[PDB]
């Protein structure tokens, strides 16, 4: 009698609470994904120089001083170069805010349009700045980047954590493994390829 | 047997467990109105441009002349760039170097009325976060009854509700906190109880 | 309605899914509330706070970037002797964002130095512009403070929000309450004292 009502009702609470948390756990999802795009967005006028010897007290005035170099010896084309803040975080990353974002793309594109940048003969590598998230889901990709690079598949990663490879003379795009599953499943040459990396 | 232990062991963890989710609750809304806000703050800048035909293969620099060609066609008396990009033809962001810049753009497009592009109607929005403008948009039917009933309503940044109650502005920043104020004031709960879905 | 021992076995189980569930969610929106925190600070770095400034019937940035100018002209003479992005309202406060961070560094430090800021003779402030997560959580960081400092323990606030004090002839950090909590719990002196004050 008043045991089993009591359990009922329980039963549904337990139930209630699930639900509750679910809709709970989305709102969680959506904030972490809010998060990561407005870190990128904000790290939009940002670069990363890598590898770059670090050097007794390094003061913005130093680091300033360095960046005018690379310039000189890579790209003098540009220029004195408005810079909001540059600071560092196996070298530091050095992290540069350019006043301008159109700045930055300019130097990117000189980069990578230069191919080998260096500093004193010392080969260096500008980057764009993602954030964590961002950045972590480019590394997943990883493992899969690396097996169709070695067969001659030409992938590429892009913004956000998109890979991008030539599959049939055209160029695919996935924004997720789940999404790539899916592209494989209906090319035998690419599923075996891939099983064991996609974990299928 | 003696099941009443664990059968009531369960109903205080069913209590606790709902307490602890409650609380949770208000820290992640508390979060969800720093992201709106830290969204607001940093779209500043930004202004939104609608129904402005695709173009094959354009790149940033024509998307800046067409600009300039909104500029020209409708504000002749009237600009630095950060950047300008893409997100029926996708909205295009132009965040300016300056606010002020952004908000002589919209006073312009409001005072014209009308803004065109080669002919064709299109329009100039700010770039508020999606979480506020879907919060303002909501306290409209809400704002409506109390404009009739001249509580003389209004609504600020964020997205704040204020009326006159007692010769005194009250302010609002969700609906919630508006069921807990009207259960005290039984004329006006009566009055909303329909709009705040109670 | 003997199978009744059936049904709670399970809801049990249940719960303590949920609870697990509980916890995982609450840690992750701890990491966002402190990922929101970081973000916020980040931005503001350019930022310095004009506190007191009277306010008129109708402003804008140029009648604002003169009385930024005043402030300059009555109180850092050598400083002037200013590169602004933009300055406007949120008395409110007024949020001056300069071009470059070490700009923003170089007044804030005069202002401290100076110590007392006048604008017309009247008093007013510049502070740095944090997030509301920092302050409060500096704010969290009290009784706690007063504790310590009171029975000569030293204790500091090291940016964000990180308290620093000297025990047992060293110099430990907390971030937490937590991370506190976890080292009182073997010091029965400093226990003792700090249980009022972390809820324990
Ligand atoms: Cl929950
Ligand atoms: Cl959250």
């Amino acid at each position: 009698d008043q045991l089993e009502e009591r359990v009922s009702a329980a039963e549904d609470e337990i139930n209630e609470i699930k639900r509750e948390g679910k809709f709970r756990e989305k709102r969680i999802k959506r904030n972490e994904q809010s998060l990561q795009e407005i870190w990128d967005y904000v790290k939009r006028p940002n670069l990363r120089l890598i590898g770059v010897p670090e050097s007794d007290v390094e003061n913005g005035t130093k680091l300033e001083n360095t960046l005018q170099d690379i310039i000189q010896e890579n790209f003098p084309n540009l220029a004195n170069v408005q810079i909001q803040e540059i600071q560092r975080t196996t070298p530091r990353h050095i992290i540069v805010r350019f006043t301008k974002v159109e700045m930055k793309e300019k130097m990117l594109r000189a980069a990578r349009e230069k191919g080998r940048v260096t500093l004193k003969g010392k080969p260096i590598r500008l980057t764009v700045d993602l954030s964590a998230e961002t950045l972590q889901a480019r590394r997943e990709w990883g493992p899969i980047f690396n097996i169709l690079k070695e067969k001659n598949f030409q992938p590429r990663i892009s913004y956000p954590a998109k890979l991008s490879f030539i599959s049939e003379g055209e160029i695919k795009y996935f924004i997720d493994k789940q999404m790539l599953r899916d592209f494989v499943t209906t090319r035998p040459a690419l599923k075996e390829l891939l099983k064991e990396a996609l974990n299928m």
